[PDB]
């Protein structure tokens, strides 16, 4: 069983010190794809994608914001290029948050200046407003009672269903720990985000007059590769994703797990293969569906890619 395969772009928690710097070496695709997105985004950053990946002493070192979302939308767009360099295409690609804008250049929605534009812009607003003012935490429980949990507690929202198992809230930082302090109450499992803002919930409507005024000039163009929105929850067939839409990304729920129900059960997608530097989500899909993931933490170089390689085609 193999049917279709989708690219899956991930959001937070993907990121390390050193992802790719093993590969600009190993990988001469990696390396020209990387080379391509540090001369999209160096007209935003201020800094230097290559400077930031190989850890130069005079380089931001992936703590705030606005270099973490840069960086890792250039590995994850290098890393489906070497995953399409050695014939893995995607049928399709889905992306979770950030990793949506990833994968709208992967579908050949957005183009690469546009694309970086959008990630880096979104990643300045939300370090000049959404930083230290919000937070983040994953729980290991459905949705369905957390969207009950959630009551005595407005400045709260679901901020991802990643699966069935496993839900992310943002907003408030202390009635983030709060609910994390209810939550080891009745002994569950609570993991609080290393984040200081809060994606998805209703802060970052601040940014919005920002957000409209940064990304009015996009020019998306029809998928070219399918591209099935878990903002939208469904598939993209139409030049839809200007500005207005990746603010809504930032601002609404990641309908991750819908969107791999749909795209497992419905359209026949059998392998999901996780083009990222750490993996994330492959924990999440159901039990019958693939998931391959490219690299992971400390685990960056050649090695890794071609054990990646062989763990999809073996499958």
């Amino acid at each position: 069983g193999v049917g279709r395969v989708a690219f899956v772009f991930p959001g937070q928690g993907t990121q390390w010190a050193g992802m790719g710097a093993e590969l600009l070496d190993s990988s001469a695709v990696f390396a020209a794809a990387m080379a391509e997105c540090e001369a999209a985004l160096s007209p935003y950053v201020d800094w230097s994608l290559e400077a930031v990946v190989r850890q130069a002493p005079g380089a931001p070192t992936l703590e705030r914001v606005d270099v973490v979302q840069p960086v890792t939308f250039a590995v994850m767009v290098s890393l489906a290029r070497v995953w399409q360099h050695h014939g893995v295409t995607p049928q399709a690609v889905v992306g979770h948050s950030q990793g949506e804008i990833a994968a709208a250049y992967v579908a050949g929605a957005l183009s690469l200046d546009d694309a970086a534009r959008v990630v880096t812009l979104r990643s300045k607003s939300i370090a000049a407003h959404l930083a230290g003012k919000g937070g983040m935490l994953s729980l290991a429980l459905s949705e369905d009672a957390v969207l009950e949990r959630l009551a005595g507690f407005d400045g709260l929202s679901v901020a991802a269903v990643n699966g069935p198992t496993a839900t992310v809230v943002s907003g408030d930082p202390v009635q983030i720990e709060e609910l994390a302090r209810a939550c080891e109450a009745d002994g569950v499992r609570a993991r609080v985000i290393p984040v200081d803002y809060a994606s998805h919930s209703r802060q970052v409507e601040i940014i919005e007059s920002e957000l409209a005024e940064v990304l009015a000039g996009l020019s998306p163009q029809a998928p070219r590769v399918p591209f099935f929105s878990t903002l939208e929850g469904a598939w993209i067939t139409e030049p839809v994703l200007d500005g207005g839409y990746w603010y809504r990304n930032l601002r609404h729920r990641v309908g991750f797990a819908p969107a791999v129900e749909t795209l497992a059960t419905d359209e026949g997608f059998t392998h999901f293969v996780e083009v990222s530097a750490h993996p994330v989500l492959t924990m999440a899909l159901p039990g019958t569906v693939t998931g391959l993931a490219t690299l992971r933490r400390d685990n960056g170089g050649q090695d890794r890619l071609v054990a990646s390689l062989a763990e999809a085609w073996a499958n």
